[PDB]
């Protein structure tokens, strides 16, 4: 703590504030999260450190003293939310999300075949460099330890509390979409109204297409029945290619959810280039 010279606050965090920070000694630029200690998190934690790859922000140094626990994460100036915003009005190129999409999946078929889960990606977590790389940060805190739903999987809004890798794959398919069109697919402001805008746009599960939904902890035989929507209405105007992966993205069942790796290979990645995005630090 002593060792670090705060110059910003990034960000309050889900365990914790992000600083920005200059470690005094090397003088090198970092991200300080101070976690709001167990020796399981600390295991948990020691291993994350181990885990290296292009498109996951590094866990550099974990500071465990006077009973406080501080992380040191790599820096990187922008994260996906902002430089959304800053694209309101022109939306991001294609050539871009893809790009986006194609490092994302990579990072996480990388974390996901070392069995570790995100369980909280949302566009705050995904930051952006100059050189067109985009890396996620935050990956396996959640096991180790006004909240947005808009991201999270219907599985875990339904009570089953043994979730998989398939988590990730659906709130990456939710943040791909928005990047699209520009707009939350589903900001849904409580856990049923999550779960209700999702039911109205795919549709409410049955037994047909997701077995054994109806003997999840939180369903109910109440829920309303709509019907599914087509995905032309729901994220015009991407491509039959981009709709068609989107859609295994978003399957119901768990089980049918298209994987990281598998997604490495879909079709929407033949003509995949790495952009250089215009940023304005
Ligand atoms: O570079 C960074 N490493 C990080 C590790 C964890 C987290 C995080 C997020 N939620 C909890 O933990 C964040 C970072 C991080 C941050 N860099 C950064 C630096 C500046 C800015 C932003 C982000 C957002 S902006 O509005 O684009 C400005």
């Amino acid at each position: 703590m002593e060792n670090f010279q705060k110059v910003e606050k990034i960000g309050e965090g889900t365990y914790g504030v992000v600083y920005k920070a200059r470690n005094k000694l090397t003088g090198e630029v970092v991200a300080l999260k101070k976690i709001r200690v167990p020796s399981t998190a600390i295991r948990e934690i020691s291993l994350l450190k181990e885990l290296n790859h292009p498109n996951i922000v590094k866990l550099l140094d974990v500071i465990h003293t006077e009973n406080k626990l501080y992380l040191v994460f790599e820096f990187l100036h922008q994260d996906l939310k902002k430089f959304m915003d800053a694209s309101a009005l022109t939306g991001i190129p294609l050539p871009l999300i893809k790009s986006y999409l194609f490092q994302l999946l990579q990072g996480l078929a990388f974390c996901h075949s070392h069995r570790v889960l995100h369980r909280d990606l949302k566009p705050q977590n995904l930051l952006i460099n100059t050189e067109g790389a985009i890396k996620l940060a935050d990956f396996g805190l959640a096991r180790a330890f006004v909240v947005t739903l808009w991201y999270r999987a219907p599985e875990i809004l339904l009570g089953c509390k043994y979730y998989s890798t398939a988590v990730d794959i659906w709130s990456l398919g939710c943040i791909f979409a928005e990047m699209v069109t520009r707009r939350a697919l589903f900001p849904g402001d409580s856990e049923i109204d999550q779960l209700f805008r999702i039911f109205r746009t795919l549709g409410t599960p049955d037994e047909v297409v997701w077995p054994g939904v109806t003997s999840m902890p939180d369903y109910k035989p109440s829920f309303p029945k709509w019907a599914r929507q087509d995905f032309s209405k729901v994220v015009p105007p991407l491509d039959e290619d981009g709709r068609s992966l989107l859609s295994q993205m978003l399957h119901y069942d768990p089980n049918k959810r298209i994987s990281a790796k598998a997604a490495l290979a879909h079709p929407f990645f033949q003509d995949v280039t790495k952009p250089v995005p215009h940023l304005r630090l």
